[PDB]
DNA sequence: TCTAAGAACTCTGATGTCAGTAGATTACACT
């Protein structure tokens, strides 16, 4: 960090009570904010996705692909549909 | 011709004491 040292240049308040205020105010939209993204965890945790090949696009079919492309897909089915 | 008022002692039960233990309350503090 040799080069950033700027970054010890701070200054600090001296009301102990605004300085609450000041983490009451962080503290009620951190409350808020936990709830909504605990709301939104739940939404796209039921809907998050991966892919498992790679696509090409063109006029016609691409089909010069890697047997990684068919293996890949054919074992992540299988672990997952019994 | 005797029946209670006055002792006396021990014992029981509460109140306050000290030392030590540990919990919950209250301050202190975050840039």
């Amino acid at each position: 960090g040799r080069t950033d040292l700027l970054r010890l240049r701070r200054r600090f308040m001296r009301d102990q009570e605004k300085l609450s205020l000041m983490y009451a105010r962080k503290g009620v939209a951190e409350q808020k904010r936990e709830k909504e993204i605990k709301s939104e965890l739940k939404m796209k945790q039921d809907a998050q996705v991966v892919l498992y090949r790679s696509y090409r696009h063109g006029d016609l079919p691409d089909i010069q692909i890697k047997h990684s492309s068919l293996i890949t897909p054919l074992q992540a089915v299988a672990q997952r549909d019994p």
